[PDB]
């Protein structure tokens, strides 16, 4: 199967989640055709030059997957939009655009983090628009690391709005798909809807905390799977 | 794996759900070690003498699973507590008590429909207590079929309360388990909790409508899986 995960929100303060992720990478992921990480892999990102040991540990673990013959891909989330080409190289991941149609076993599937669908959160969308400006990213990344951390602390100190259903249909009609997989909203579920005047499905991943979750796609099956961290 | 499903609420008026169930029985179920149906297989049951064609269709489909070498088991729900030894024989299913500990790959797992945990719904628990009296079941079943239908229509005409968390811990301590699988509440989820002063897990199945759901247990994994009806 092809696997999709999102919303791991990895951080030093939550080692149980990291352990769960390492188990997933060392086991489940090795049997996959490909692995797609649809954003919020990390709880925060202020640049690829950050010496946070968790980053290099995760890079090595993800690179082990692609080195074993399982291609890995990443779409940015709202937490980790500054994850860059250096980390992608270190982790063996291919960076994808914010919205991407895959051809999976003949099925067209739209993938994204999901935050672009949450059009009712005006405050979040204003934030997203600003921090996605390349010139501002470049300027931020040019600050001293210690300053970026001070900004981050305040910004992190400074409930996730669910998707707008019209935005969902709009996106699925734009991309001409009957399948959409995303995360962001932390509301794991399978939804049936109508797009392109045909039955359509939206499959939502969950955040990693007590459980992990993944979506498995094969030719004949699409499954949303939750698993507790019980090892 | 060993499979668990619940809350299919099968009825003539919802053929899409029946089709989804037939696909599950003809495919997924055949690969299983065993199949456990944890109640609310049917939307209603007024006795095994009911000539509803759906009942015989489902009996044949379930019996095909056990005849292929996959043992099937049933725990009653609140909808189908009158499902009896005749239907069990016709369907090749073994009837289990309302609460049962399984030994699955060395792991003790408590299974039940889930309604016994919903102790905050006084009206439901009063109903359950009365209709579980064997003498009343026997008397009801002795009514003419057409009368049972008239009673049923009114009773069906006459939101599901979630579990009581204390009832959960109580049950898991009573049965000395760290794992519980149930349905009834139509809130599919994986929960972590504490029972027997140790980490415990409660895995909840969902109702069948737009999606099906199952729990898969192997030696190393416990998974809650949702799948859309997309065939
Ligand atoms: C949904 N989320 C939001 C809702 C509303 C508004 C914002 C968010 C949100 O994602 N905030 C958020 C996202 C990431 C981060 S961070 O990784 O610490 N970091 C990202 C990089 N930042 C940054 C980027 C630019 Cl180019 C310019 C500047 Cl000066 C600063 C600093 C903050 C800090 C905060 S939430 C509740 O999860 O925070
Ligand atoms: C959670 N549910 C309840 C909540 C509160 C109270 C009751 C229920 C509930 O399960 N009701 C319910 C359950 C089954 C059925 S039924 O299958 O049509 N049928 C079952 C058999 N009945 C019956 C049994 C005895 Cl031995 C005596 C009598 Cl004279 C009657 C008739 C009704 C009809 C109604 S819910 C909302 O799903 O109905
Ligand atoms: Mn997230
Ligand atoms: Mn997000
Ligand atoms: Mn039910
Ligand atoms: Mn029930």
């Amino acid at each position: 199967a092809t696997l999709f995960i999102a919303d791991l929100h990895l951080c030093a303060e939550e080692p149980a989640i990291t352990a769960g992720f390492l188990r997933f990478l060392a086991g489940e992921a090795r049997k996959a055709d490909a692995l797609y990480i649809l954003g919020d892999l990390f709880e925060a990102w202020i640049g690829d030059d950050d010496p946070n040991p968790l980053h290099h540990q995760m890079a090595a673990a993800i690179k082990a997957v692609s080195d074993s013959g399982v291609p890995c891909y990443f779409i940015h989330g709202n937490r980790d939009f500054l994850l860059g080409k250096r980390f992608a190289r270190e982790s063996g991941m291919t960076l994808l655009p914010e919205e991407k149609v895959l051809e999976l076993y003949g099925r067209r599937v739209l993938i994204m983090h999901g935050d672009t669908l949450c059009t009712d959160d005006a405050g979040y969308q204003a934030f997203r628009a600003k921090v996605h400006k390349p010139w501002l990213q470049t300027l931020f990344l040019a600050l001293p690391l210690f300053v970026r951390k001070r900004i981050a602390a305040r910004m992190r100190a400074n409930a996730i709005m669910d998707v707008n259903q019209n935005a969902v249909v709009s996106a699925m009609e734009k991309h001409q798909v009957q399948w959409l997989i995303h995360g962001h909203t932390h509301r794991p579920a399978v939804h049936e809807l109508i797009a392109n005047q045909q039955t359509a499905f939206r499959v939502v991943l969950g955040a990693w905390h007590t459980e992990g979750s993944m979506v498995k796609v094969t030719a004949d099956d699409v499954e949303l799977i939750h698993f507790p961290f019980h090892h």
